[PDB]
């Protein structure tokens, strides 16, 4: 008669939280989603270790079209699991999982779990100070989505930080690093001319949150454009005018260069 | 010899990761503070039990003044960790603590746990919509802050979603309900009359989150600033534009006014 939606977090199978980890243990069948983002520091069968249940796969597919004939019987007469990578309900679509769970008269619980969104407090930049987030995606074909450059002006115009996800073909397990959305962004620039991102931009790179050892690095487009930093998860931002205390993180931890006290304060 | 910054989550002890866990259990020395928010579903007792150490429980002051003096010391020759509620970095300075630890010559890591910035995904609102946030603070004598109130009105302007972190007064057991922040919203309302906030604003609250039952309700301030949402710690929510699929979920899950599925494009 019950449905968890549980969190898998940020990186590898200890990311979980010791709720999510002892539900799961405890419920009948487990099932676990991998396409709208991936656990880049561990793998199925490491987690299904840890678990000590066998945990079924499902696709995009199986879930938004099928979920109510795949997960929810099992759930009515069982206690049912649903794994899925950082915090549930967070920059997904299962949200309305939890209304065919009512409908089908399943109660279900959410299980929390750490997500990019908070971890990126490990920046320095206060959370608070966040303004709209967005996703660079890949152009395509005669396709050049450019939206996630006017959601970094319309941030930075009112001193906001912007949080930017960068593409995944999760079934692919295929990562676009900074180092392409950075290119991607200047391409955009020329275009439309904004001056929203230049070599002269700050910004913050995040990579692989959640590890014991994830690279933060801060300093201009024109020295991180080529910089390596290291395998994926790559997260990028934008920081509009930092806080003092945020330059001098930034600075001490992130090691960007003493000039961003003076010209980005 | 090194320095843990370990988040502890939501609710209870089980809120903090598997990682956090077994890296708490081997420290040597375990400091913790709980003045930045409220975990309502468990005690120092049964963390202590969890971790299976002793916990020398830190004062803001303890920490804003005297941390490289209390803690610093015995993370030069041992494996020390400091516990915070949710994610350690979210919502409090403790960022700055790192800047200390470097200069003490004291590696530091920091492991992540559920946050309430993206536990608010369970409200059914996107993530990504959410604009900057702000706190309600507690007026003190004849200083009354208003700040939060711009805030709401610059990404309400922007169609974003605007979250409310709610004031905490620890040592004095004092931890504002919305109902508080609502009354004293309405109040900012009559001196600066830009109708941001008024008795038919849409609001979503969201208390204990990290419980199995969190209460998670929307509508208009008239009906919701004399509810009752349960104990503390709670969360408001000014909602911008909403999209229908947003809606949805606040009329089924958060029992919202079926009115607001009628959104005006
Ligand atoms: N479990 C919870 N449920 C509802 N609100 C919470 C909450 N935990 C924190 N909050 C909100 O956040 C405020 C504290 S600010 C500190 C947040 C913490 N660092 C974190 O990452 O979660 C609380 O006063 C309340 O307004
Ligand atoms: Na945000």
């Amino acid at each position: 008669m019950v449905l968890y939606f549980i969190g898998l977090g940020l990186y590898d199978e200890r990311d979980i939280t010791v709720k999510g980890l002892e539900i799961a243990k405890k419920c009948d069948y487990v099932f676990a989603e991998f396409y709208t983002s991936l656990m880049a520091g561990t793998t199925l069968g490491r987690i299904q270790k840890l678990i000590g249940k066998e945990i079924r796969v499902l696709s995009r597919e199986d879930v938004e079209l099928n979920f109510e004939n795949i997960v929810l019987p099992l759930a009515k007469e069982n206690d049912v699991a649903f794994l899925t990578p950082g915090d549930p309900l967070v920059a997904t679509t299962h949200a309305e999982l939890r209304i065919r769970a009512k409908r089908a008269g399943v109660e279900s619980y959410v299980i929390h779990a750490p997500s990019i969104y908070s971890a990126v407090g490990i920046t320095g930049l206060m959370i608070y100070k966040f303004g709209k987030s967005a996703t660079v995606a890949y152009p395509e074909g005669n396709w050049f989505p450019t939206s996630y450059y006017d959601v970094i002006k319309e941030n930075a115009e009112r001193g906001l930080h912007t949080l930017l996800f960068l593409d995944i073909k999760a079934e692919k397990r295929m990562y676009m690093t900074a180092n392409e959305a950075m290119e991607l962004l200047l391409k955009v620039e020329d275009m439309k001319k904004g001056g929203v991102f230049t070599d002269d931009t700050l910004v913050v790179v995040l990579a692989r949150a959640g590890s014991l050892n994830p690279t933060i690095r801060a300093g201009y487009v024109k020295d991180l454009i080529r910089e390596d930093f290291g395998d994926p998860p790559h997260i990028l931002i934008v920081p509009g005018k930092l806080h003092i205390v945020e330059a001098e993180y930034l600075v001490e931890i992130a090691g960007a260069p003493r000039e961003i006290l003076r010209v980005n304060v």
